[PDB]
């Protein structure tokens, strides 16, 4: 059975991999120097924003993010796919699956290309600071903290790439989400990667206590960022009419 | 030291026992006949007979007295929590602010079935439809707990699961404002031991009830932050202060 568990903490590693070319190894190494990889130009201030580019500032860097998450949501369906059952459930449930899992691992994955004092962004070519972001005019200065507020304490579980493999599928096929159909099979796959999770984790963190339930309890903030995110949405979408919403990002958001 | 985790698990089990008037499994006893009074419309409520009485008012000011007696047994249960009472008092007091709501919803599960709620110590029994039948906005204060509900009964927890689970929720060391979270984590680590060692025992056929058990702590967090909000609104002075929060 553990044999098992192993095959399977391997198996989504390797899709997570081949699915996310931007990992928490490359952005830590990205972020605390040096010689594998390489530096960010940093944004800090308009200056820099203007100096960094190679309509306004906020709304464009609120398009930029929105671009991001649709990559993201790309990403993550592709390694949806991978998870083994997913793409044998009703066609439906995958599509609600998605819908709901999606953002909390947008959240759990930018975490990993955050710190305290800012974000990777250009695939790890810059990196804005919170600062900056929290700077950014009266509603588009409010999205990201939650997030850095976020990242600030899942950051410190020092999960790697391989332990958050495993999390994000759970995460995804969670037998709790509003309009399942077939709620067994959903939970039959749960059962299998939490069981997977909890080996990894004892595992790859030997001296670190309970840090499967400490894991599992970071679900409960994740479910608030995404809550906040979507009443700023609909803020921005009445005060800036002219703002163009991606259809992905659109049928995602529609009916919480 | 699996040893001490049954000890653990036994002196809060203990401790549960002495601070919950109705458990569980009385609770279950009297929902699957083992007889309340029975409230299903306004009729049956009129003749029902309370402490509180000083219709949609009435059973609201009905579940705030309530609350505010299983605040206070909430308060002596995490006393015998070992290590509790040796935090700092502010952390006590904040520990006790942010996790009574939490703790409400799951006890009041175990009075819950997808019917109705048992009321007044078990003596009564408010049906789910009186309770949706209610003017606005107060037929949609119950609603969300028994859908909680209705799953959370499903991981069929007992009462010695329960003392350990609510346990782990009341030393809950990301609560806003907390001076010393290290010893806070120290006794939940300690308690989520003995609660996965309790449920490995306890219900040694569901592999994963220990995770699936967290995983509820965010359907939790989530009726609690609804509830609130219906809490915004948008009476006798004394009686407003009693029922502060
Ligand atoms: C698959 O999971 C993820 C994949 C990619 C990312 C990612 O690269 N993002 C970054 C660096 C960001 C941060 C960011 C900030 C400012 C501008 C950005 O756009 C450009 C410059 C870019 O990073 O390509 C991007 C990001 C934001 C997102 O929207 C949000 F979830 F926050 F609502 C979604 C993904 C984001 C995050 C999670
Ligand atoms: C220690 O945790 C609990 C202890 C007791 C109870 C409980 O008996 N309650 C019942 C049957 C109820 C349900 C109820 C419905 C209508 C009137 C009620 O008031 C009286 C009749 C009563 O319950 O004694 C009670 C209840 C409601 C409460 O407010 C709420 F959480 F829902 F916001 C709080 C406690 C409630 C719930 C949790």
């Amino acid at each position: 059975e553990s044999a098992d568990l192993r095959a399977l903490a391997k198996h989504l590693y390797d899709s997570y991999i081949k699915s996310f070319p931007l990992t928490k190894a490359k952005a830590r190494a990205i972020l605390t120097g040096k010689t594998t990889d390489k530096s960010p130009f940093v944004i800090y201030d308009m200056n820099s924003l203007m100096m960094g580019e190679d309509k306004e500032v906020a709304i464009r860097i609120f398009q930029g993010c929105q671009f991001r998450s649709v990559e993201a949501v790309q990403e993550i369906t592709e390694y949806a796919k991978s998870i083994p059952g997913f793409v044998n459930l009703d066609l439906n449930d995958q599509v609600t699956l998605l819908k709901y899992g999606v953002h909390e691992i947008i959240y759990t994955m930018l975490a990993s290309l955050m710190n305290k004092d800012g974000v990777l962004i250009s695939e790890g070519q810059g990196f804005m600071t919170r600062e900056f972001l929290k700077s950014l005019r009266k509603p588009f200065g409010d999205f990201m903290e939650p997030k850095f507020e976020f990242a600030v304490k899942f950051n410190a579980l020092e999960l790697d790439d391989s332990d958050l493999a495993i999390f994000i599928a759970v995460i995804i096929l969670s037998g709790d989400r509003p309009g399942l159909l077939n709620v067994k099979p959903i939970e039959d796959i749960q059962d299998n990667l939490l069981q997977a999770l909890e080996l990894q984790l004892k595992l790859n963190h030997p001296e670190s206590s309970q840090l499967f339930a400490k894991l599992l309890q970071k679900m409960t903030d994740l479910r608030q960022i995404v809550t906040e995110h979507v009443q700023l949405l609909q803020v921005i979408k009445k005060t800036e009419t002219d703002m163009s919403l991606h259809p992905l990002l659109q049928e995602i958001y529609k009916d919480l």
